[PDB]
């Protein structure tokens, strides 16, 4: 039996809905330690401790841009922290440091009896997500912390696209018509540089740079893929092997690539 499997068996319908089976509560972090601000989302009665995911917005952006991931992921059995950075002008290496600090504070809250998530988190199982420079920062987190169990950046941007050292399972959401972090010079060279890991590249047809942000028009597919990827690799949950690794065969996807994903 898989000790990390949580919740009912998935269907395409359950993964495409705006919320999963679990009830989600949230709270603002009272004293952020090492980053600007944070909101934690958590499920009630997931059936065991769950992994934690830290999500970082892009250059000049705040939590509102990535906030929809919080309730979406937590409702399927994750604790999620969405953060604001110390400055909206922080670059990806600094975003990575703040992302890891947010995960460390989630671990601390898990050991704090007055906290709503007291005892709810498996601090050995962590993932990273983020948009644009925050997605670049997630890849830097993964490169520097191979104990992380999964990464799912969206429209990532980094100064160097060489992430050949990454051993973390990494899903890259890309936006076909991105003119900010163009796919051909950012998301795709990043994907092409990783030969050591399970990985996937999912380009949103006709998408601009914000195609996976809060309020996007592809929340059913993007949310399905994000949840499936995190379930498959943070929980080792082979019930999600097909959802995590499959080509969605969808007109919303202009380019699909995957490697080491059976």
């Amino acid at each position: 039996t898989n000790p990390y499997a949580r919740g009912p068996n998935p269907t395409a319908a359950s993964l495409e809905a705006s919320a999963g089976p679990f009830t989600v509560r949230s709270f603002t972090v009272s004293r952020p330690s090492g980053y600007g601000a944070g909101t934690v989302y958590y499920p009630t009665n997931a059936g065991g401790t769950v992994g934690a995911i830290a999500i970082v917005p892009g250059y000049t952006a705040r939590q509102s841009s990535i906030k929809w991931w919080g309730p979406r992921l937590a409702s399927h059995g994750f604790v999620v922290i969405t953060i604001d950075t110390n400055s909206t002008l922080d670059q990806p290496p600094s975003r990575s440091s703040q992302q890891m600090a947010a995960l460390r504070q989630v671990a601390s809250l898990n050991g704090t009896s007055s906290s709503p998530i007291y005892g709810k988190v498996d601090t050995a199982r962590m993932g990273v997500m983020g948009w644009s420079m925050g997605g670049g920062g997630s890849l830097i987190s993964a490169a520097n912390n191979p104990s992380l169990k999964a990464a799912a950046p969206q429209a990532p941007w980094a100064s160097s696209t060489n992430f050949s050292s990454v051993t973390v399972p990494t899903l890259i959401f890309a936006c076909e018509n991105d003119s900010i972090a163009p796919v051909n010079s950012s998301a795709l060279p990043i994907y092409d540089s990783m030969s050591r890991n399970a990985k996937q590249f999912l380009e949103i047809n006709g998408g601009s740079h914000s195609c996976a942000n809060s309020g996007n028009s592809n929340q059913a597919l993007i949310g399905k893929k994000g949840v499936a990827w995190m379930k498959r690799f943070m929980d080792n949950d082979t019930r999600y092997s097909t959802f995590a690794c499959e080509n969605p065969n969808s007109t919303r996807v202009s380019d699909f690539r995957t490697a080491n994903c059976s």
